[PDB]
């Protein structure tokens, strides 16, 4: 599913991301924009053989099982395919564990390079939440 901007903001809010670990909704929406262009089916293969899945491009080296990342963990306890669903539950629940890991949203390199320190509220502007 490719989400609309406000449609994703709403879903993320409903799922408990607004100010989760202190990160306002706009941060999450910005991150999803640049990680996946709001497409739940997005995947990207990493040079190390790990793969990133879903709206927030969650990576198989630590967070999900895809059966093809040697030496990896599955800390969210889900198959990586769950991260590609139209239903964002699995991605949101897994994101909560990642953003709780110690580095905040710096775990998403695209957030740090493209959203951190920017006017992120602009991503939720004019949405009925
Ligand atoms: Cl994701
Ligand atoms: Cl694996
Ligand atoms: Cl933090
Ligand atoms: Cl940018
Ligand atoms: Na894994
Ligand atoms: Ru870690």
């Amino acid at each position: 599913k490719v989400f609309g901007r406000c449609e994703l903001a709403a879903a993320m809010k409903r799922h408990g991301l607004d100010n989760y670990r202190g990160y306002s909704l706009g941060n999450w929406v910005c991150a999803a924009k640049f990680e996946s262009n709001f497409n739940t089916q997005a995947t990207n293969r990493n040079t190390d053989g790990s793969t990133d899945y879903g709206i927030l491009q969650i990576n198989s080296r630590w967070w999900c099982n895809d059966g093809r990342t040697p030496g990896s963990r599955n800390l969210c306890n889900i198959p990586c395919s769950a991260l590609l669903s139209s239903d964002i539950t699995a991605s949101v629940n897994c994101a909560k564990k990642i953003v709780s890991d110690g580095n905040g949203m710096n775990a998403w390199v695209a957030w740090r390079n493209r959203c951190k320190g920017t006017d992120v509220q602009a991503w939720i502007r004019g949405c009925r939440l």
